[PDB]
DNA sequence: AATAACTTAGCAAGCTAATTATA
DNA sequence: TTATAATTAGCTTGCTAAGTTAT
């Protein structure tokens, strides 16, 4: 038969390993690119908690991940002034600089990556991925 | 599309799954795939052989040893020939665990994999091994 | 002297449970 | 009272770099 999960688990570890790689030269992990780009995505003043159920991690996964780039100086947190127990989660300045070069080398590598696959294979695959995580969040419950 | 951690996603919940699906056996993901990859291979593999088959790097594959060995479900048995290697394989006390444990697995691929056409099947697979491949060419 | 197999130590980034402060 | 956002503390299992013994 087909080791299907273990071959997806083995696939998303190299992918990492290469993202993380074309990165190191901006100082950056993958982990960082996937926040980043989620803020930038978003209407701005997030929370925390809704950043994090966007980028389909825990808070807690997010709160490490937000406190190293708050030490790079590349988030900003501002507690939220309707419910004191929130923060806005906002880029700074400092920001966009990164994040044109980082979505590029993402871009580019995007590219590379899926060298010989039709736009419809692709669009599948996107298809079933969502399928299989639709299926597990079921059995979930 | 953010298929590149659409996948991450998708990985870490079917983990979580599995890793359920056998805390009853006080088994992990991790162990079934060790497991399951012995029991698949020439009887006395070295560790490296044996990593290089699951696809990990040798230090994973030690931590994971270590604790099947406190289980009693394998056996390192240093190498004659190469006194530097050790002899991977299956204890009498791991059979018992084995089969049952391909059940779960088995009657979980198919409940993961409800709805698909086993051609959407064998070309997903297809396409996991290309992109595997075109990622581990940039990797030169 | 160099390389190799296994081990060790410690990092990475997910997670769950538990704490703290505010609604 | 009770529940909710953010955090902290600690597990897991992958990794890489450095150590040990044997080739």
């Amino acid at each position: 038969e087909s080791p299907l999960g273990s071959d997806l688990a083995r696939l998303v570890r190299i992918w990492r390993a290469l993202i993380d790689h074309r990165l190191k030269p901006l100082e950056l992990t993958q982990t960082h690119w996937v926040t980043l780009h989620n803020i930038h995505q978003l209407p701005p003043d997030q929370s925390q908690i809704q950043l994090a159920k966007a980028i389909g991690i825990e808070q807690p996964s997010l709160v490490r991940t937000l406190d190293q780039l708050e030490d790079k100086g590349l988030i900003s947190r501002q507690t939220c002034a309707s419910d004191r127990r929130a923060k806005r989660i906002k880029l700074t300045e400092k920001a966009e600089p990164l994040i044109a070069e980082m979505e590029e080398v993402i871009h580019k590598t995007r590219g590379e990556i899926l060298a010989g696959i039709s736009s419809e294979e692709i669009e599948l695959l996107i298809k079933l991925i969502a399928k299989l995580e639709h299926n597990i969040m079921e059995l979930h419950s």
